[PDB]
């Protein structure tokens, strides 16, 4: 992932960078997308294209508040008011870590892409700065790498979250099956349900397939989104209750 | 990546997978593919089937890579290595990348099966497996042995996708193979098949149901050619 700063980027985004595996470039490419630190702000750009893509958690609060479908169901899909701390295993843009962390959630956000995870930790870092939304965003914890992988060391460090929330990014033909997404997404469920200490929460369209080919325990369903939630391996749905 | 390693897994078996970062278990895993090492062979297999994948190896790309000029290769999207050993069967030296671990894995085992069997060892003998991804490792290995005489290509919220998806990996393969190669990076796609990072080649050879499109080295003048 390349990276141009400008001479105008603060102290602030040239420290915040640093901690990213980053190739500074004196110019753009001549193809493809590319990281801009001008500014107080780092963003991704597209190489002849005028749009960019930001991280602004400004209208955050807002935008959720005023969003239907099934999408303000995440709150409930949760159980936001037992007071969960949640690992958001796709965190990408931030948009829902940011949600979850507005409801007074720990959140421990994982991304494992160079360049969404700069992206993600400047708009934390901004997010810091405005009174409006400096306490939601110290309550959000980036993790820089696959969740996968990584949430069971983690689970060791500092023990299991009550929630693992997961929304992936996708909703020979044999052989891909077994390496590719579908693989990773069987990966994925299984290592979030020996996670979770209450429940793995996927966000879903409406008429979504199920994660891993793998029925939930219930749901919470939308117009046009729905919550499949999984309980922790061994877990009663006896004692369990929603 | 899980890998069951059967007592009957062989010390060749044994030697060969510990080049990938496997994962060793005792057990299958609840669902899904895994990695099984049993007698002198790794295969590929998904928890609750009774089939299995592996590597046996037991002219149209011929005149993309020019192979009359007997040309070093390096394929840079080596899977199941079909196209390798295809190329190598030419008699061509080639250089194999493969960033999938369970991939590599059984490409590797492939190739060193091919090996003990006579009606592929002498082809298997000209592949060379390196395992990673290709638009790392190449500039690396360039760094080594020098640049190949062709780099060998047959891959496979919207803005954002295309942004930092596969749209983007696109660009950066065919960037790096346009600054290795010293003659031709030659890509595979189907018959009227979309441009690979939306960019022209210098021409193409197209076949029954396939094309090649082939794109010159940076800084190269196609007049010359």
């Amino acid at each position: 992932t390349d990276i141009l700063i400008d001479d105008t980027a603060t102290e602030a985004v040239r420290t915040l960078i640093r901690a990213f595996p980053l190739v500074p470039v004196s110019q753009p490419p001549e193809q493809g997308s590319y990281l801009l630190a001008e500014h107080d702000t780092v963003s991704l750009r597209l190489v002849g294209e005028k749009s960019n893509v930001i991280v602004d958690f400004t209208s955050g609060a807002a935008q959720y508040r005023r969003t239907k479908g099934g999408g303000e169901l995440i709150a409930k899909a949760v159980n936001h008011t037992a007071h969960p701390t949640v690992w958001d295993a796709t965190a990408g843009l931030g948009r829902d870590s940011f949600v979850l962390a507005s409801l007074g959630l720990t959140v421990t956000a994982f991304e494992q892409h160079p360049a969404v995870a700069c992206l993600l930790s400047d708009g934390i870092r901004r997010a810091l700065l405005n009174p409006e939304t400096q306490d939601t965003a110290a309550r959000i914890n980036l993790h820089f790498g696959n969740a996968a992988e990584q949430m069971p060391a983690l689970v060791k460090t500092q023990g299991k979250p009550d929630i693992v929330y997961l929304d992936p990014m996708y909703p020979m033909a044999y052989f891909h099956r077994l390496v590719g997404e579908a693989q990773d997404e069987v990966v994925l469920l299984h290592t979030a349900r020996q996670t979770a200490k209450k429940r793995v929460v996927v966000k879903r369209p409406r008429l979504g397939e199920h994660l891993a080919g793998q029925a939930p325990a219930y749901q919470y369903t939308g117009k046009s989104t729905r919550f499949d939630v999984y309980l922790p391996y061994g877990a009663d749905k006896g004692l369990e209750h929603h």
